[PDB]
């Protein structure tokens, strides 16, 4: 559950965080949006393709 055998965390871990907290609260109400609704997108039926075909047209060089 944490990798690496020497790991401090604890005031150390998320002490870096405390800065941006104060900006992902800010750019993370109103990002995760679009984020989502393009990566749902762009990244759902276009994976799936690109993928099923490479192994449709990989198989042998172009539409056989």
């Amino acid at each position: 559950m944490e990798e690496g055998g020497d790991f401090d965390n604890y005031y150390g871990a998320d002490n870096q965080s405390e800065c941006e907290y104060t900006d992902w609260k800010s750019s993370g109400a109103l990002i995760p949006a679009i984020y989502m609704l393009v990566f749902l997108l762009g990244t759902t039926g276009n994976g799936l393709v690109l993928w099923t075909v490479f192994r449709k047209k990989g198989h042998h060089h172009h539409h056989h």
